[PDB]
DNA sequence: GACCACGGCCAC
DNA sequence: AACTGTGGCCGTGGTC
């Protein structure tokens, strides 16, 4: 293009280069803008941010987050990544999008600015006539990008000293287990190396191998294999406890305290908006969507996520969300009635599994019932179900048989979804979000049936993800007017931060917004809690 | 140092 | 192990 002087006219597309992927930690190396067949390159990128009224272009949110870090309100606008993502959610990176729609993603701000301009023109053209995708763009994704930027720049408070203390405690317990594993094995080795562990269990000891690994065909040492050997030899039990502790220490307890930001004093994740095949968000650097919650030690870790002094955390989580979505998408009269009566299938399955009254279902039990209910739903095999529940094969077929005959319209919707996917090549959510699934007519059975399971899962998971995104878009401005903050999204859950004297009002309002976001044929029910820490608030 | 594949495992 | 699905991060082992 023709090189013009900074600043650019209003409505220009931005290009920028960061020292590293994380916007809260990145040095803004370069900044440029393109419009009207010209390119503007900024002499000093930080100063030049003040001139922009809007971040418009590829990865707009990332630049908006960095502007918020500097005390500038530079909201993100159009982003060709979002247009490409709605056209085909396999469009996840600028490298691919550029190569697919008319450019090349380089490492220079000016070229990235001119690329953003061209890619928006072409992609906006590809979307002419796709009115449902355009609705999702204007009413969900583009406004959501602004919400995410604020969430990323706000961060979450963490009890650092608490986790440091915990690390030393967990370390001592790890050494006790390690020392005994070595004693039973008769010698020491790297207990973290699954290759070395394989030899010990299956060659040195006489333990039988139950399964092989996918890519390399080694004898597996996964938890499911060890649980099957848990009493065939004691050492296994110690290995399972070792694995749990080292997993939590190396993934959460030790890395997280070192990631507190110096200006904010808080922990900052990234909410990736074009990263999944179903329309879900993802979280990275660090992932705050997989913080432990299941085991007693996991809960000690979750307690480290706390509220600023004078504030409280508010946590909202949809009830049995993808089951309610299934009722609406399938139109099953039997299943609709289950939620109109305020029933809970996870609690029911839990009582069934454990042979105890519903009043005796602890959280750990209901947690296991969810894997069953969603495993069966999305196609688990009878044999595996028998092994997961330690019951004969015949009883497992019957559970799967009962499960689906209770709701006949479900398998009819599954088959309808698959037929539509084979005709058009894609499946879609309630709002029209698409996932292309071409393997539905593959001649290899395993490849075909895998595609099938991915195919009819996406409309359910994706619709639930659509609803949450829409709720976040509606809820955010209401929270600003109350002086509250939106902190995290965990697929079907939101964590907020609110002043203590407005905490109760915020919880009531957020609950209502999330439940009436988009009424379905079944009521959406939301559980909400308030506490000084993330665990207390659920 | 920077990559990567792999097996494994945390959450939804 | 795997006819549940969606993610991201770990250490190991390897290459460059
Ligand atoms: N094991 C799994 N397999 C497949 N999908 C899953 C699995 N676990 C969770 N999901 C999906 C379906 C859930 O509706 C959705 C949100 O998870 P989650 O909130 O834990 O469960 P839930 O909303 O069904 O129950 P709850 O009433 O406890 O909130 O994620
Ligand atoms: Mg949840
Ligand atoms: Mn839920």
């Amino acid at each position: 293009l023709e090189e013009a002087p900074w600043p650019p006219p209003e409505g220009a597309f931005v290009g920028f280069v960061l020292s590293r992927k994380e916007p809260m930690w990145a040095d803004l190396l370069a900044l440029a803008a393109a419009r009207g067949g010209r390119v503007h390159r900024a002499p000093e990128p930080y100063k030049a941010l003040r001139d922009l009224k809007e971040a418009r272009g590829l990865l707009a949110k990332d630049l908006s987050v960095l502007a918020l870090r500097e005390g500038l309100g530079l909201p993100p606008g159009d982003d060709p990544m979002l247009l490409a993502y709605l056209l085909d959610p396999s469009n996840t990176t600028p490298e691919g999008v550029a190569r697919r729609y008319g450019g090349e993603w380089t490492e220079e701000a000016g070229e990235r600015a001119a690329l953003s301009e061209r890619l928006f023109a072409n992609l906006w053209g590809r979307l002419e006539g796709e009115e449902r995708l355009l609705w999702l763009y204007r009413e969900v994704e583009r406004p959501l990008s602004a919400v995410l930027a604020h969430m990323e720049a706000t961060g979450v408070r963490l009890d650092v000293a608490y986790l440091r203390a915990l690390s030393l405690e967990v370390a001592e317990e790890i050494a006790r287990l390690e020392a005994e594993v070595f004693r039973l094995a008769g010698h020491p080795f790297n207990l973290n190396s699954r290759d070395q562990l394989e030899r010990v269990l299956f060659d040195e000891l006489g333990l039988p191998a139950i399964g092989k690994t996918e890519k390399t065909g080694k004898r597996s040492t996964s938890a499911a294999v060890l649980e099957a050997l848990r009493e065939a030899h004691p050492i296994v039990e110690k290995i399972l406890q070792y694995r749990e502790l080292t997993k939590l220490k190396s993934t959460y307890i030790d890395p997280l305290p070192d990631l507190i930001h110096p200006r904010t004093g808080r922990l900052h994740t990234r909410f990736n908006q074009t990263a999944t095949a179903t329309g879900r968000l993802s979280s990275s650097d660090p992932n705050l969507q997989n913080i432990p919650v299941r085991t007693p030690l996991g809960q000690r870790i979750r307690r480290a996520f706390i509220a600023e002094e004078g504030w409280l955390l508010v946590a909202l989580d949809y009830s049995q969300i993808e089951l309610r979505v299934l009722a609406h998408l399938s139109g099953d009269e039997n299943l609709i009635r289950v939620f109109q009566e305020g029933r809970d299938i996870h609690t029911e399955t839990a009582s069934w599994m454990f042979g105890v009254p519903r009043e005796a279902v602890d959280p750990l039990m209901r947690r296991a019932a969810k894997t069953i209910n969603f495993g069966v739903l999305y196609g688990m095999s009878a044999h595996r179900l028998s092994q997961e529940l330690a019951i004969p094969y015949e009883e497992a077929q019957a559970f799967i048989e009962r499960y689906f005959q209770s709701f006949p319209k479900v398998r009819a919707w599954i088959e309808k979804t698959l037929e539509e996917g084979r005709r058009r090549g894609y499946v879609e959510t309630l709002f029209g979000r698409r996932r292309y699934v071409p393997d539905l007519e593959a001649r290899v059975k395993s490849v075909r049936e895998a595609a099938e399971r991915m195919a009819f899962n996406m409309p359910v998971q994706g619709t639930a993800a659509d609803l949450m995104k829409l709720a976040m878009v509606k809820l955010f401005p209401r929270l600003e007017e109350m002086g509250a903050r939106m902190l995290l999204q965990v697929h079907d859950e939101l964590v907020l931060e609110a002043p203590k004297e407005r905490a109760e009002a915020v919880a009531r309002l957020a609950k209502e917004v999330m439940e009436g976001v988009y009424p379905l044929a079944v009521p959406l029910e939301v559980e909400v809690g308030i506490g000084e820490d993330w665990l207390s608030a659920k």
